[PDB]
Order: structure tokens, then C-alpha cells, then sequence
């Protein structure tokens, strides 16, 4: 009923490779809120702006007991370099095979260049403590986004 998106059961058990060399799974986050933001490419202007915006708000996400994960299909090493350069204090998922991206349906197609071109569409999701996707943002406008996600989280968590 409150879900806005249904994920395959297996999604919650996918091993997600993180910056720093460990793995997580969505099921491992049971009991707390989780913000999952998808972005197209490490170390590009919009993606850097977005990551820095979330990073600045971490204490506010902490107040709600929430954790954040950023996701792109860049490698672990790329993610390590991006985190270190920018000072991010939350993890980045290296979704190299786009398994997590496909589960959230963020790989979108555009007819361009006389081709059918597939890519990550900037998108964010709020996952409840019981693993329901209760809010989505797609074709994300970076400016103001992290603030809006925090506000929505607070509204849902209260
Ligand atoms: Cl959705
Ligand atoms: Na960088
Ligand atoms: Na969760």
C-alpha cells in the first residue's frame, strides 16, 4: 500500500560493492531509513554538486537515524578517489553491472544520435526501516534536491 515502487525480492540480497572495499545489502539496513541516490558519473559537475549537498546534510540525516548511499556504475577505485577528493562521509555503491540500477528502473533510454541510448537517469529513493520504497524522485534537479529529500524523510519518519 505505501510502496511507490516494487523491487524484486532478490534485490535486497544483492552484494553491493562499496567505496572502501566492503560490501553491503539493502536487507542489512533493516531497522533504519535509507536514502539511495543514483547519479550518472563520478567526478562530474552535477554529480559532485549532488554528493557535496548530501554530505553537508549528514548530521540532519543522522538525527533521523537514516543512512545514505550514492550509486553509479563507476568502479570501486573511482569511488574511492571521488570520496577522498570531496571528503564524502557516506559510502558509494559501485554498481558496475547495473543490477541495483535495473531493480530501481533507473536505466532509461533516449532516441539520440540515430541510436537507442541507455544511461543512468539521476533518481533518488527513500527506503523505510521495513524495506519499502516509499518515495521516489526521477529526472532529478540537483539544485535543492538533498534539502527536499531530507524534508520528505523527516515527514515520513515523524
Ligand atoms: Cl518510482
Ligand atoms: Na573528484
Ligand atoms: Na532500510
Amino acid at each position: 500500500t505505501d510502496a511507490v515502487l516494487e523491487l524484486p525480492a532478490a534485490t535486497f540480497d544483492l552484494p553491493l560493492s562499496l567505496s572502501g572495499g566492503t560490501q553491503t545489502t539493502l536487507r542489512a539496513h533493516a531497522g533504519h531509513w535509507l536514502v539511495i541516490y543514483f547519479y550518472p558519473k563520478d567526478s562530474t559537475p552535477g554529480c559532485t554538486t549532488e554528493g557535496l549537498d548530501f554530505n553537508a546534510l549528514l548530521p540532519e540525516f543522522d538525527k533521523a537515524g537514516a543512512k545514505i548511499l550514492g550509486v553509479s556504475r563507476d568502479s570501486v577505485k573511482s569511488h574511492d578517489n571521488f570520496c577522498a577528493k570531496q571528503g564524502f562521509a557516506f559510502p558509494l555503491v559501485s554498481d558496475g553491472d547495473e543490477a541495483l540500477c535495473r531493480a530501481f528502473d533507473v536505466i532509461k533510454e533516449k532516441n539520440m544520435y540515430g541510436k537507442q541510448v541507455l544511461g543512468i537517469e539521476r533518481s533518488t529513493f527513500l527506503l523505510s526501516p521495513e524495506g519499502q520504497v516509499v518515495q521516489a524522485w526521477r529526472k532529478v534537479k540537483v539544485a535543492g534536491h538533498a534539502d527536499a529529500v531530507l524534508a520528505a524523510l523527516k515527514a515520513h519518519a515523524k
